[PDB]
């Protein structure tokens, strides 16, 4: 009887940070409460300055990561507030029924709604807009996320020892597909109901024109590099709403990997790459054993180096010459 | 000696219905005789009428789902009627030699052929025409099906329990490439040959027109929905014969899934979405919880719901509020 | 401490086939030493005599494979020559630090380098060049191999059981990108540095022109094609360096798959097809049970038939009659 039930109110943050949370539930199950906001918004995507109409939940792309345990009761509040102009729901792959909550959260500018589901099933589950009619159009404007549900007494590895991770990381990969002209250039719109009919004869080509990490071409990179050090254990949450994509760490490796991103599965082990299906969150797990610079990307390295999709560690401590040295430097021969 | 094993014949059925057959083994080994007539023929692929010379096992896209036990023998009798104007054979990824019984098979307009080969591997498996020099062709022309071997002792979970499935279902999904004049109009020929340097050249894009599922655009919604009660267990036999997908149940999971087909191996838990290769069957396995519409995809939501990939389960029973339910309906605030 | 263990110093072989190897490890861990020379030369990949320059390790596309053991270290010597114009290095996804080793290898033509890594995780990696600003450009010209990195007591079943193999075979898939003026036609460059800005446009629209097997379409038949016999164990290793692939033994299985190519993690069973994801290095073993000619393919049929993706397997010996048999030869009706 839910009523019974501790409540609390969770604030999401920015990614690709995570809010606060627990990996071995401290509690009984719970109602955990979030709010998100729909903020539809222009967004720089590329060094070049082209501009979409980006829909996001809480001002975002991706949208934030929400953090739960098994068999807590997830409520969220989603308002949709008038200056926006487009009719908006969620769909949680977490949820039973109803469209995954699609069928029960179609607000119009002006409007809120909340639902509740139990989270069921742990995992790492994508969650995204789907309005009748237009879900790749929403979808592939920015408006989705992911939710993660640990179970109650956290990660486990292959042989069912727990896996504490030190830092978790989350990364929204993001397929675009920009409007051209005859000549190949971008085209730019005044609202997003303008670029309507352009945006679907764009997506019908299969052909993304930027697939980008936390919004925007190099929005991972310099000062908004992901950080750890040598010794720390990372998570790295990685989504894709729409889109096959393939993940690797440049000069590391997956340890402990979900692909598919579902925790009751035991981890694939020593993973150069791994396939995360278009409408999955996958989860990898790294210990760091070297500093410096990491690149991690999409292994269609078309995909990651010409379209956006690409992102960078700094990683701190000593170097460790038994693991890797230069035993003669480049030089003439 | 296969004189002495009991023969049985089964009569198809129209996908996405399956054949009847008892899961678990109810006698030993045997011959199951099937037999399968090929049929050209123009079909309607879309809403707006485009038509395409299909190249069909037995009238349907995909072919009959055929059904047996590990250790039985198929035989397969395969007629190509002298209507037809095309070579064709038959390649089982369940067989072992002779290009799959490709080699053996190969039959003018006018000839028929008996093929035998040992079930030897259990799982689901695609089957396919494959005419030397034109295999690509008659696949995305609808020419495939497959074939599911169940273990003699039905299917298991992954701690090697049963798993009993009170419905299935075949979704073939099927890659179409229609040839597009310079506008971008859909093309029209009065014979399969007509087509064939354009169907090429249209191939050769890599980027199918269309994507359905059982032949065409809607058709599994409406009148041709999938059914299923809440509380039954639900087997979904999936194929792509050519190109890679990923299905998800809109509102639900995949239980227990075999992405890649093969019973042997222990199944994947509380799957969102899964990859099954192009050239591969998979089965997933659900359970319904709560009564409404699901949609079925492939969760690349370009190709689910602009080129066609998207099915419907109508599911009755009772609404269980404790899974999910609506807290404050849609309102102004 | 270095200085004390064994020095082997191995030559390699040109793809498919490798060099000479122990499964299972009759010394204790060595630093075993390898030479690779960079060449970067014009090669005619296909039927009509579409000419590039590509990239090479060792004069080869794919680059050859290296062989060692878990917990050997792996000394490289990479030579660029002066007859060369590009600058060069080299990744490799099985070793930790430095971009895979791509920060430490950078040579200009006409210097060498030698690194040293220690090989810390059994399984098969993909090891490609990747120079600052021009990554994909080069690994899609045909810069890249793999590795293999046997478990000291080699390879196991499910059941943590022995499997040896008779022979390997190492499948390089490449895809290219070749340029095309307006009517569709390849373009011919003087030298690589003329293709750059042409390259990039190609490498944009994310669909290959040739999709290949050791170099070239039609390289694995004829003369050249792979030999097994029935009865014998068949190691194929498979890579591809930046796009999916799905291969496929037309008439056989993979007995044992290791799909994405990590040996501490037990194989997939049965399989019909598999995915290895781009950036990858798989592995499929296979039992020969009838002879005849088999295709082995990437199972996207188009991929593998109009544009190069597929190789032949002769194999000689008994026909076994219980696995197949033509029943009713194709005759009128
Ligand atoms: O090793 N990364 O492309
Ligand atoms: O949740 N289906 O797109
Ligand atoms: O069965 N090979 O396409
Ligand atoms: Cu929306
Ligand atoms: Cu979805
Ligand atoms: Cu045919
Ligand atoms: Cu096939
Ligand atoms: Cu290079
Ligand atoms: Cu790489």
């Amino acid at each position: 009887d839910i009523s019974t039930l501790p409540r609390v109110k969770v604030d999401l943050v920015k990614p690709p940070f995570v809010h606060a949370h627990d990996q071995v539930a401290k509690t009984g199950p719970r109602v955990v409460e979030f709010t998100m906001t729909i903020e539809e918004k222009k967004l720089v995507i590329d060094r070049e300055g082209t501009e979409i109409h980006a829909m996001t939940f809480n001002g975002s792309v991706p949208g934030p990561l929400m953090v739960v345990h098994e068999n807590d009761y997830v409520e969220l509040r989603l308002i949709n507030p008038d200056t926006n102009t487009l009719l908006h729901n969620i769909d949680f792959h977490a949820a039973t029924g109803a469209l995954g909550g699609g069928a029960l959260t179609q607000v119009n500018p002006g409007e809120e709604t909340t639902l509740r589901f139990k989270a069921t099933k742990p995992g790492v589950f994508v969650y995204h807009c789907a309005p009748e009619g237009m879900v790749p159009w929403h979808v592939t404007s920015g408006m989705n996320g992911a939710i993660m549900v640990l179970p109650r007494d956290g990660l486990k590895d292959e042989k069912g020892q727990p896996l504490t991770y030190d830092k978790i990381y989350y990364v929204g990969e993001q397929d675009f597909y920009v409007p051209k002209d005859e000549a190949g250039n971008y085209k730019k719109y005044e609202t997003p109901g303008e670029a309507y009919e352009d945006a679907v004869k764009a997506m019908r080509t299969l052909t993304p024109t930027h697939i980008v990490f936390n919004g925007a071409v190099g929005a991972l990179t310099g000062d908004h590099a992901l950080t750890a050090a040598v010794g720390e254990r990372v998570l790295v949450v990685h989504s894709q709403a729409n889109r096959d994509t393939r993940p690797h760490l440049i000069g590391g490796h997956g340890d402990y990997v979900w692909a598919t991103g579902k925790f009751r599965n035991p981890p694939d082990l020593d993973q150069e790459t791994w396939l995360i299906p278009g409408g999955t969150a996958g989860a990898a797990f790294y210990t760091f054993r070297q500093p410096g610079v990491y690149a991690y990307v999409n292994h269609n390295l078309i995909e990651a180096f010409e379209l956006g999709a690409a992102g960078h560690f700094k990683v701190t401590g000593e170097w460790n010459d038994d693991l890797m040295t230069s035993v003669v430097k480049p030089a003439s021969m």
